[PDB]
């Protein structure tokens, strides 16, 4: 798969995302996506569609709690996504740009 990526490794064009593209991006985390991840990534894309930018760490967690499940928190996301860089990689795997203040 030959994805068109920006300097951060995020999709240039969020509209070409699909579950196979998400899995391609998740390979760098040695992460096999399941429906659990697909539902979380759908909410990340919903945030982007509603508000036009990628969510930062705390707003991302709050939005997932409201939209997906109150049981989602940073620790759960870190475990399920194989990374402590939750805002960065949730946006990346959802096909949206890097949140502005990430390194």
């Amino acid at each position: 798969m030959n994805l068109e990526l920006d300097q951060d490794g995020h999709l240039v064009d969020y509209t070409i995302w699909n579950p196979e593209v998400a899995q391609e991006l998740a390979k760098s985390l040695d992460l096999e996506l399941t429906d659990w991840h697909f539902e979380v990534l759908a909410a990340v894309r919903q945030f982007y569609q509603q508000f036009g930018h990628s969510p930062a760490t705390r707003p991302l967690i709050k939005f997932l709690m409201k939209t997906v499940s109150p049981d989602i928190n940073n620790a759960v996301l870190q475990q399920k996504f194989n990374t402590g860089l939750v805002a960065r990689h949730l946006s990346r795997l959802a096909g949206i740009p890097k949140p502005a203040n990430c390194l």
